[PDB]
């Protein structure tokens, strides 16, 4: 609250702390880190995203984002604690030194502003967007519904009232188009990595279809890596492979839209647990997941460095 060693890692915090956390890390380490805003949600709020670096021309980059569905509180509590561990371990880890020396990290704390409000202010479950239109008296779009790849398809809904409305057309929520822009404008993230909760999972492309991938045993490789460093700490068990045979259909992910931008290395993970809790975990496991989850970050960073 000011300093962000005294800041508290073990409890759920509102967008205000969040956003100021931001402003006092950056303060901290203005040499690594800095604040970038990529746009503004539907109704206002800016959309920061963090960006850690050691220098360089256009560094190849790793794009992580949390919390697009609102609900899913362990994720924007992972990644402020992500964002503290860049800067403690850069300079101490020989593994993360190594990929922050030869690559930038861009993190997004809260990608769906509007909604992670409304999930403190009136509906602790609400998962989509905020955006109001036209034909429905129904508030959101599901914004990992919303991207082009196979936008409209099986695996998403039409109805406005559904948690997995689609929206209007792809990149209709300015959410999404706000990070469709930035990694395009970019030209050269290698990972594209989307973090959500609960079922413990990691994820590679397609959710749209059950055609595999190009790469699917490369990415399946470094999945089974990826889930046994994870498993090391404490024990928890992840489950791995494409979206549409791990969990189910669905299409207009984002990592299916990064993978078919040529990011080859596509994930999303799904946080603890398998279903106790569900999107209401404790606080007391926010830093246990946190750190684990951590490890098997790395071990995907690890190998994007090396590839
Ligand atoms: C919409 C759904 N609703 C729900 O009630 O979930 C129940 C559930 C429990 C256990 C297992 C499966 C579903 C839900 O919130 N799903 C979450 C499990 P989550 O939002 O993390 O799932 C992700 C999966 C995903 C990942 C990449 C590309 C496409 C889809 C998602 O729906 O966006
Ligand atoms: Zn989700």
């Amino acid at each position: 609250a000011r300093s962000t060693n005294t800041f508290n890692y073990a409890t759920y915090h509102t967008l205000d702390e969040i956003y100021d956390f931001m402003d006092l890390l950056v303060a901290q380490h203005p040499e690594l880190v800095s604040k970038l805003q990529i746009g503004r949600s539907y109704e206002g709020r800016p959309i920061y995203v963090l960006k850690f670096s050691t220098g360089g021309s256009n560094r190849p980059a790793i794009w992580i984002d949390l919390g697009i569905h609102s609900r899913e509180w362990i994720t924007q509590a992972t990644g402020v604690w992500f964002a503290k561990k860049f800067t403690e371990n850069y300079g101490q880890n020989p593994s993360f030194t190594a990929i922050l020396d030869s690559m930038d990290i861009f993190l997004e704390i809260v990608t769906n502003p509007n909604g992670f409000a409304f999930t403190h202010s009136e509906n602790r479950l609400w998962r989509k967007t905020r955006s109001v239109t036209s034909s429905s008296l129904c508030v959101g779009v599901d914004a990992n519904r919303n991207w082009d790849a196979g936008f409209g398809k099986a695996g998403a809904s039409s109805s406005p009232c559904s948690e997995t409305y689609h929206g209007k057309y792809a990149n209709s929520e300015v959410e999404v188009k706000s990070i469709v822009d930035f990694v395009k404008n970019h030209g050269n993230f290698k990972a594209f990595l989307s973090i959500h909760s609960y079922s413990q999972l990691l994820l590679y492309p397609y959710g749209y279809t059950t055609q595999s991938i190009p790469d699917k045993t490369e990415l399946n490789q470094v999945a089974k890596s990826a889930v046994a460093a994870l498993k090391s700490l404490y024990g928890t068990s992840y489950k791995y492979g494409s979206i549409i045979t791990t969990i189910y259909q669905a299409s207009g992910g984002s990592i299916d839209w990064s993978y078919n931008q040529g990011i080859k290395y596509s994930f999303t993970f799904e946080l603890r647990d398998t279903g106790r809790y569900g999107f209401l975990l404790p606080a007391s496991q926010i830093i246990p997941t946190a750190q684990e989850t951590w490890l098997g970050v790395l071990t995907i960073m690890e190998h994007t460095v090396n590839n």
